[PDB]
Order: structure tokens, then sequence, then C-alpha cells
């Protein structure tokens, strides 16, 4: 199922995900996809980011299923250093 994720650089990345994917795993895939761009020397480490869905801060260790995140939803990354 696709979701879309706005990165800290303001780029929007599309990603195939499953309900069983942990938020940690989605963050890592998004960062691999955008692949050190926007100054991405070594970018911001994904453990210093959080994924937000529909106004809610998602837990890194929980799964998309836990939040009833549907296909083609847009999520966003924020900085938590």
């Amino acid at each position: 199922m696709q979701i879309f994720v706005k990165t800290l650089t303001g780029k929007t990345i599309t990603l195939e995900v499953e309900p069983s994917d942990t938020i940690e795993n989605v963050k890592a895939k998004i960062q691999d996809k955008e692949g050190g761009g926007g100054g991405g020397g070594g970018g911001i480490p994904p453990d210093q980011q959080r994924l937000i869905f529909a106004g809610k801060q998602l837990e890194d260790g929980r799964t998309l299923s836990d939040y009833n995140i549907q296909k083609e939803s847009t999520l966003h990354l924020v900085l938590r250093l």
C-alpha cells in the first residue's frame, strides 16, 4: 500500500508499506529513498526524527496498523534532536 511522506527537506517521497511495518522501519526506508540529498552529507539520523500522522506523533516501535493508516495518506517527518 502506498503512503506519502514529507521529509525535513520538504521533499515528498512515495513508499510501499505494509500494516506490519514499524514506524522505525518506515523512517529508515524513507531516508534510504531520499538518499542523502538536500545537504544529505549524512542527513539527520532517523532516530532524531519523528513521523506525524493526522496531527499525531507516532511511536517508533509501533506499527502502521496500530494507527489505522490507509493507502495514499500523507505523513510528515519532524525533527527531534
